[PDB]
């Protein structure tokens, strides 16, 4: 098992490797091979071209053997130029061929994570800001992309070139030259890395200061009115200036450190250049080496170290990318709380009854909320679930949609345990109008059609009619194509709730849940929407979970929960007669509204 | 001056005073040092190939192995030391200059910030924090990258190109000079024209990326709804198609980069081939040494290495200039509301407020006030109410002189507020707005904001007067509790109380409640009305309210209709007149009944 290993960068890359080498595409595998061949050709070319340069010099200094020297030197000089162009060509061709491979690999990693995030449990509560999340994901995407690019097209070719240069130097020079360049690379890498760590820290500080300065400016600009009201212009200006100065100081330190790293690198490289060139000319003095050799060695070294100029950045980036990618994999690795059983059958709703059978549940194991809740909702009946603050009624919908499983007990629809069926068929049987309904960032027509996968214009028109939102949409300039949500037209609470009702209407489920559906509405809006809800509950099993009893007073039967159990059951009149928990609650709510009516 | 072509040149010419300040002698010295480092660095990079040529020359002359080894050693060593020295000079110019760069861009930002504060409210500064922050981040990065590329890439390259032209001229060709000149011209032209297309492809890729990402985020943030409609596969597919569109666009963009690079390499390498071949030919005739070959080669490579990333540089410099131009446009934008020359301070001895035949609208095609006149006696509690066309929402903004009347005038005490300093005027005014805003800071910072040097005692007093003091006492950090986001979040009543407290710290003779209770629930409204009444004690108070019952206890009530004063008087006088106020009153009462009926 690959996961049975140390949690380092090597493990992350090993995990990513199947995406690059899919074994499902074969089109991409060919692209990978071709890209690797462009790498090899590009390297062969850049290694070859200095020899062409060396020989051109040799022909000019030892015209004795290669004549007409002019002809020989011309041929080699042209070979060198053509070689240079060829190296660039091979390199860009490998980039181009690979880019599809990279984009595909990362797209699939993203897709896998997205699917997994949809499979994970609600308790992670993905209720956060769009901007924060988007900035984070943007940042991570740029990071993983940069890491992948530097890895494949900078580090890898450089290892190829470094080994090649080592072999060639070995056969043809020194070999003290080999040890010298190897020690030089080792010093260069070690220096770059240790300096880069410090630099990354300064970078983080600088970035934090920048954010602080920017936030002060933005808080001021968005609150221009308040700054005017209190004549606070100078105060705001000063307040920005101090932060701006802190940032500038940090930035100065950060860029200064860049200069130190550059100087260190150039010092190492140039010591090696001096040593190698001196050694080469000295070797020439003894008739051991040609003068082309000087040119050869110099060129080979500059070609070697040119990709390593960036190494600090490359390092910082590769590291961050690896971290970010490990995070991807961690999510993919996190286990799924609610899963279908193996070979789970579909739920088959012939008669849409709902049973709670001795249900024990809580969100967390240290706080049990339902303590053995049992009840039967008859097929086609309209029932309400009410209770005081500790009843556990807010769990019901989430249990029914199997966002969570009971600790003990079970829930049945039409005699089938909902834990043992496919989640999709189960959810297919259920409609919900929640308290706060959320709209996608898209058109109102899209938001209504969302109830069913292939929803037609006719179906949407029908639902919007049944939701009595059809006219409101007709009066919109752009109609069903009116964009809604944030960054879109703002809808009133009743309008949004109507879109939600319409949505479930498009769904057309046998069982429907009103989950505090009117609880966030004003009184008149509530009274308006209740008649619509009454209509849409027509021939379905309807469970209405409500705070305000008067809104559910017309139910076929009412389930009264107290302390995570069924305390009271019956019609509104039966419950008023029993003079128990429901009656008390009723009385209290009546009193409240009277008091509210008093204040005029 | 500004009377110029308005190209990159004008933007840069404007920016030069920031780089060469005339207020900071130290930064001016830093600029001189940086320029010296540019000149040393260039001199070094031009010199070091000559050291190389001669080392080659020594090994070719070169008759035997006698004193050449020493000379060749000396010259290779000079070459290596030259390389290192050039880098050292380059980083030293960067290090020396960086402070100049940081200060210049800081002062430019500071100027834009200050002008934005002087500019009109009408610049509709209602936006999302993330968007504005994103735009400013992008722009700062833009101007920075631009400034760096301009100073430390383009300029040294111009120096080097001229130097290379002169040197090639004196020592070669001059077919070599023209050949390199043509090489650069073709190189730049090609890079530019390809880059324009590339920037377009980049923009497409970015919109596509934004769309895919938006789809994913909208899905994840709506996990509940997606579960409710069993819509996971659908969202997955929705993301996948967007993701593919993006990937395709990215591939096109990078392909175009490959094409630009290949074209560039074609130009560079043709020039290389030609120069070196011609040099070898000259050598064959003894006109040129063989060191000359390397010399030529090194010069050309050194020349073209900065022009490797010219595309990016170009794109960047372009965008930077655009963004900087934008900055300058704001600084240039004219200020709608200004103090008159030598404007006296406003002096409030008796805090009356007069509207004298005020004609106003936010835009000249929609007139809102049609000649509004009224008098508010010093120390009275007055309310301003009206039906939908009254123009009452203008009053506060007019009184604080966010705008001037098209016609007519506003007086405080006896003085036209258009002829006094804006600061003295706003110092006499306190406001509690409908939506009260908290800065992202402590509660104490937020209350103390009312007066510039406000003490903790003053904050305590204001918070006491606003009756929010107990609430703060029960906070662990008390007045040092952070609020806003991410800070402790306050109820509407708590926020309105902080707003009241802020105004108490100002302690103004004139206080405006501008739909102050409009966003509050009923109980909160009733609670805060006693605090508001108490806080009105020895000030002139003007309350603009939608709901008449909240202002029925006023000294006098001004009723506006169609931008003029329709009716005036006490609540009872107005009910007796059986006019507009009475009707409104009846209607609201009926409405309150209806809600209570249901
Ligand atoms: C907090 C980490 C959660 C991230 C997982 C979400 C995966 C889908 C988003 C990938 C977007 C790819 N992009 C930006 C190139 O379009
Ligand atoms: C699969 C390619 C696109 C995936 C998007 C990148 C994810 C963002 C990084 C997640 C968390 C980063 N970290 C470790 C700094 O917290
Ligand atoms: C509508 C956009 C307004 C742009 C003008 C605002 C300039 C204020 C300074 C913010 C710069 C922050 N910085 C430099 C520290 O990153
Ligand atoms: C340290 C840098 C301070 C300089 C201020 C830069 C803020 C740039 C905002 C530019 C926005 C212009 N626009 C509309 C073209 O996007």
């Amino acid at each position: 098992n690959p996961k049975d290993a140390r949690h380092d960068g090597w493990q992350t890359l090993k995990r990513f490797l199947p995406y690059l080498w899919p074994a499902d595409n074969a089109v991409l595998r060919r692209r990978v091979v071709g890209a690797i061949l462009m790498v090899l050709l590009g390297k062969a070319t850049t290694l070859a071209l200095p020899f062409a340069y060396k020989k051109a010099v040799d022909a000019m200094t030892l015209g004795g053997g290669a004549q007409p020297a002019l002809t020989v030197a011309l041929a080699f000089v042209l070979a060198y130029a053509l070689g240079r162009f060829s190296g660039v060509l091979f390199d860009n061709l490998r980039n181009i061929v690979f880019e599809r491979v990279g984009q595909d690999a990362t797209r699939h990693l993203a897709e896998n994570v997205f699917a997994r995030l949809h499979k994970l449990s609600l308790r992670f509560h993905l209720a956060r800001r769009t901007g924060e999340v988007t900035k984070v994901i943007e940042r991570g995407t740029k990071s993983i992309d940069t890491m992948l690019y530097f890895l494949l097209f900078n580090i890898a070719p450089t290892v190829i070139e470094l080994t090649a240069v080592i072999v060639i130097f070995w056969l043809n020079f020194g070999l003290g030259l080999v040890t010298a360049t190897i020690l030089a690379v080792i010093a260069y890498v070690w220096t770059t890395r240790t300096i880069t760590e410090w630099r990354t820290h300064l970078r983080e500080k600088m970035n934090r200061l920048d954010g602080q300065a920017l936030a002060r400016a933005v808080d001021s600009l968005l609150n221009y009115e308040t700054v005017k009201y209190f004549g606070a212009e100078s105060r705001e200006e000063a307040r920005y200036a101090s932060a701006a100065r802190a940032y500038a100081d940090a930035a100065v330190k950060s860029e200064n450190s860049l200069g130190l790293l550059n100087i260190a690198q150039a010092l190492i490289v140039n010591l090696l250049m001096a040593g190698a060139m001196a050694w080469t000319v000295y070797g020439w003095s003894q008739g051991k080496l040609t003068v082309g050799d000087l040119v050869f060695v110099n060129t080979y070294l500059t070609q070697l170290f040119r990709p390593l100029d960036m190494l600090g950045m490359v390092y910082r980036t590769i590291r961050q990318g690896l971290i970010d990618m490990a995070e991807m994999f961690r999510l993919i690795d996190t286990h799924i709380e609610v899963a279908d059983v193996p070979n789970a059958p579909a739920l088959v709703v012939n008669r849409p009854s709902v049973t709670f059978d001795n249900v024990v549940f809580g969100y967390d194991r240290d706080r049990e909320i339902l303590h053995g809740l049992s009840f039967e909702v008859a097929a086609g009946s309209r029932v309400a679930i009410v209770g005081p603050s500790g009843a556990g009624k807010s769990t019901i919908a989430r249990l029914l949609f199997r966002f969570y499983d009971p600790w003990e007990g079970r829930i049945l629809i039409d005699g089938q345990d909902i834990a043992h069926v496919t989640q999709t068929s189960l959810r297919a049987a259920l409609g919900i109008v929640p308290q706060d309904s959320v709209l996608f960032n898209d058109t109102i027509g899209y938001n209504i059609a969302y109830g069913r996968d292939g929803a037609s214009r006719a179906e949407v028109d029908a639902a919007a009619k049944g939701a009595a939102i059809a006219d409101f949409i007709a009066r919109l300039p752009q109609g069903y194509d009116t964009e809604v949500g944030e960054r879109g037209l703002k809808l009133s609470g009743g309008e949004k709730q109507r879109v939600a009702i319409a949505r479930t209407l498009v769904k057309n489920p046998p069982i429907l849940l009103f989950d505090e559906a009117t609880s966030a509405l004003d009184t008149r809006t509530e009274q308006d929407i209740l008649s619509t809800m009454r209509a849409v509950a027509s021939h379905r099993t309807t469970i209405s979970i409500a705070h305000r009893l008067s809104t559910i007073a017309d139910s076929d039967t009412i389930l009264v929960l107290d302390q995570g159990r069924l305390a009271e059951q019956g019609s509104h009149l039966d419950l008023l007669r029993r003079d128990g928990l429901y009656a008390e609650m009723w009385a209290r709510q009546a009193a409240e509204s009277a008091e509210v009516s008093e204040a005029a």
